[PDB]
């Protein structure tokens, strides 16, 4: 139940027990500013050198993208971010009528697959999107899902990995994680 | 396990984690008076202007229906209520031999999809069926299922909805809720 | 997951929530005397009027069956009990090498589907098989599974039944119980 | 869910409840010495009478196998152990880059299916592989999975077995264990 197994000729037939303690997660950052209209421009008027720099991936890569005034609505920011292929994906959460938030999620899972966002030349948009090591008030960009590694034990040996597809721990075996195992309840595996 | 997902072209490929904290519920009101025979007339004799008013739905709508003396058994009240299409459904619970109760359930789920019931011109039937903001003794109509909204988190953003089919939160995505997720155990979703 | 539903034309389309708190169980009585050989005769020698009386079912019915000396091994007692169609079934548990026990289980589930066993004219076999309202020492016949009713709630109304197939609670509906529901986790049902 | 059942003509039709409290496990011993290269020779140089003695199985059997200097890498020790058919299987865990461990697991499950390992004529390899009743420091061979019996109850009678395929407890019935049952939640079985 907690995982799928695939094997090749290198797998050793035998008795295995597996515990799954944590699944790898992609960090998510979500806007917190009150936005009643996902098509309304949120940036300052008349800026010709606005950009957004996204740092993401492992190793971290920085992508800088220009944004016209028209691209400062949630919908257009989402489109610009997705089109940039910057190691993140963007989607809009309609929390309720007149209440929209933009969620930026790492394209890759893992503890070290974190995100920073920095707006240049638009402090007003910066107050909505900027995200780095420190956070000062309630309406700034906020982490809503933590970056996390997968953590499992195979025959009692603890393994940590950046993804939920573990192909480089046991030769000939790939363990694709689906859920945690129950707390005092290792799952049994026979390879034959 | 906790939910089914359907997507269209607007869904954004990416990494999602979902927690389901509450499922939407339809309020249920159940009679508590001792009724040994589901076909026995329970109302006062000889009333020609008896009615039952049912308030239900969101926004709340009031349906007033006439009831002859012959319609004051549990079976005939059930039939009259179901035939009225008043935003509720009615069924009889046979608790045991000689012990029947009438359950009136909202046709719609949600926190704000509550029910009131008011009998006119029959205080005896009123003591069995009336339900409003206050309740005085043990054999009056009683709430047995609470009205409730669905509550879930999508990539760490909490969403509340009146139904278990959530099509207006994430563009291109419908999340059909089946059960809660386990307590420290978000469920993973990849859209591709 | 906790139950299967079947309906006919009388079922009322609507919203239901179900909790399953207990499953019906068949009482089991298991021998505790040390028996190293399931074919060894356990009764006194030379008894021509030995019998076993089994009381079981609801309403309780008494079956009296004769037992020759040769029928006082665990294997032959099992065969005699099963052949008697006395409202119980009998099977032998091989606990380990040289350690056998005879388990007598009600053919019917339910709180009031209890069993008594009384041997006549063989006190030695009586010490192994007799079971009634009181029990004095460690090697007498012992209850190992409690008689129990099914207990569930349907839209918040508690129902108790002697079996796990509940066809006489909600008209047009049979609820066949498979497991309990999780503790604060009612299961949803829509009839349509 | 917790188990599969197969029957033959000897099974007695009736009502059963089963609890599964423990699954049988194969003991696993894993190397703890720091090994950055699974192909590097770990034993002392120039030994012509090196051997490894593996004790495993029930009843315990001792297998003594010769090892050349070239066979003292993790990869070659694994190959030598698997080729010896000594009642254990061996696999390499790649914990991370530059961090490999050799896991030796019993071929058979059970409380009394334990393993000892003893190197002769190579104290350096002995410090990595030796395993017996006592353990002195942190980098010696270590137990990482405990030997364990299956423990279940059938109609309230506790049964313990060395494997998860229980064919010698209830006549005509084999119970193949998959998981534990939930804590106050016996699983129901009807044979017919
Ligand atoms: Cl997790
Ligand atoms: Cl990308
Ligand atoms: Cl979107
Ligand atoms: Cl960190
Ligand atoms: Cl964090
Ligand atoms: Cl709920
Ligand atoms: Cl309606
Ligand atoms: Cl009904
Ligand atoms: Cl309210
Ligand atoms: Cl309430
Ligand atoms: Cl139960
Ligand atoms: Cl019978
Ligand atoms: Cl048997
Ligand atoms: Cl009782
Ligand atoms: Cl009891
Ligand atoms: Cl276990
Ligand atoms: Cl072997
Ligand atoms: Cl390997
Ligand atoms: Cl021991
Ligand atoms: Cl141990
Ligand atoms: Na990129
Ligand atoms: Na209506
Ligand atoms: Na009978
Ligand atoms: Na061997």
């Amino acid at each position: 139940d907690a995982f799928k197994i695939t094997t090749n000729a290198k797998a050793v037939p035998g008795n295995y027990v597996v515990e799954v303690n944590k699944l790898a997660q992609a960090q998510t950052l979500t806007t917190q500013a009150k936005v009643s209209d996902q098509g309304a421009k949120l940036g300052a008027e008349g800026v010709t050198d606005r950009s957004l720099t996204i740092t993401a991936g492992n190793p971290p890569k920085e992508t800088k993208i220009p944004l016209s005034d028209d691209q400062t609505s949630l919908v257009e920011l989402r489109d610009a971010i997705n089109g940039a292929k910057a190691g993140v994906t963007a989607s809009i959460m309609r929390v309720g009528d007149n209440d929209y938030q933009l969620a930026v999620s790492s394209s890759t899972t893992g503890e070290n697959n974190k995100i920073s966002l920095q707006v240049d030349n638009d402090d007003q948009l910066g107050d909505i999107l900027n995200y780095n090591a420190t956070r000062g008030t309630g309406t700034a960009m906020k982490q809503t899902v933590a970056p996390q590694d997968a953590e499992l034990t195979v025959n009692g040996t603890a393994i940590k990995r950046s993804t939920n597809s573990i192909s480089d721990a046991l030769q000939g075996v790939t363990i694709d994680l689906k859920t945690k195992t129950k707390t005092d309840e290792p799952q049994h595996l026979v390879i034959s």
